[PDB]
């Protein structure tokens, strides 16, 4: 990153017992996720581009960050919404 | 995001045999644009899209490419056998 976040869980990594979801846990000051405004701490990745983020481990999750191009098609939940699902492009 | 009508295999971290990074086209939906259009074949070698080279990338490169693309499509593809190398492939999506 890249991107300017950071990302905490995955199956066999919880953040939350019992839950193995990917979470954003920390946003970088002046970085594209912050400078886009959209993403917030807390929200669930559901996938990034066309990859399913949805019972995969942490190391899964940072490699499908990685391997984007600077083109980046982020699905996410909010804390406590929908389920409603939210898409946000950013450029690295 | 597709309605080119077909899908790929291969990538770096994800070849398709081993030691060969390249993207394959290993699926074309029948009545799809590649189907239609009638050049494109499974088995044949994607080398780009638009202006995206696609020689050594992972498949979630090789994916996005084609997830960025709009009404007109540009494949350049390389078939086998004894005709020219390269191949040029113009699409309309659907």
């Amino acid at each position: 990153k890249g991107l300017g976040f950071s990302i905490a869980g995955g199956v066999g990594n919880q953040h939350w017992p019992g839950d193995n979801s990917i979470y954003v846990t920390k946003i970088i000051e002046g970085g594209a996720a912050h400078k886009d405004g959209k993403l917030q701490i807390g929200d669930k990745l559901l996938a990034v581009n066309n990859v399913a983020l949805e019972e995969v481990t942490h190391e899964e999750a940072v490699t499908a960050l990685k391997n984007t191009s600077d083109f980046v098609y982020l699905k996410v939940a909010k804390p406590g919404s929908g389920e409603k699902i939210m898409e946000i492009k950013l450029i690295k």
